[PDB]
């Protein structure tokens, strides 16, 4: 509904990106709402129906994709067949499919979002959210958490994501969003934000 009213669309996998990506946009001084850009969670990893809607045979709306490497090869061939149809992409290896897809604003993260943020400078703020959302954690789990903060290179990823999923991925990301800053922005998110910003700004510039 908002898609039909938007100048651009940022496609993301789930609720964590749905709230974290606009928070990074604001500290990058890229004002998504003022620019008419909507963030849309596809609720999974199937981006193809949305690329069909926004591609040249659909509404022809500038859009970007943020997705996790984890089979990302097939996921990206599925959208490249739409946005670059009908060219064969079957003979490309994964890294070739990935570097082609960046041309269309589709960007892959080599990690998953929350562990990257924990290791990449948001360790202590994520601890405070977890302890506020889960205030009766057993002492063993508190000790492991303090230990990850003291050495974000040593983290139990399964347990971290277990705690975040227990809080709720969307709820957790909203509570974390006020802490994000420009210098801890993951590269794939900065790339996607700049790509969609550039496309919308180029539209305005072409009025002369
Ligand atoms: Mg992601
Ligand atoms: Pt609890």
């Amino acid at each position: 509904g908002e898609i039909f009213f938007s100048r651009g669309v940022i496609l993301v996998e789930g609720d964590a990106e749905r709230f974290i990506v606009p928070a990074f946009a604001e500290v990058l001084n890229i004002p998504l709402d003022m620019l008419g850009i909507t963030v849309c969670s596809v609720g999974g990893t199937n981006f193809t129906p949305y690329v069909k809607l926004l591609g040249p045979e659909g509404l022809n709306i500038p859009h970007v994709i943020l997705t996790d490497r984890d089979l990302v090869r097939r996921r990206l061939i599925n959208v490249l067949d739409v946005i670059e149809g009908g060219v064969d992409h079957e003979e490309l290896d994964a890294d070739e499919v990935i570097k082609l897809a960046e041309q269309y604003g589709y960007f892959v993260n080599e990690n998953t979002l929350e562990p990257e943020l924990f290791a990449g400078g948001l360790a202590e703020d994520m601890q405070e959210v977890i302890r506020e959302e889960l205030p009766r954690l057993r002492r063993e789990t508190l000790n492991a958490l303090q230990q990850w903060v003291d050495d974000p290179a040593q983290i139990d990823e399964d347990l971290l994501l277990r705690l975040i999923e227990r809080i709720g991925k969307g709820r957790f990301a909203q509570a974390l969003a006020p802490s994000v800053s420009e210098d801890v922005c993951p590269a794939y998110i900065r790339s996607a934000l700049e790509h969609i910003r550039d496309a919308i700004a180029l539209e305005h510039h072409h009025h002369h």
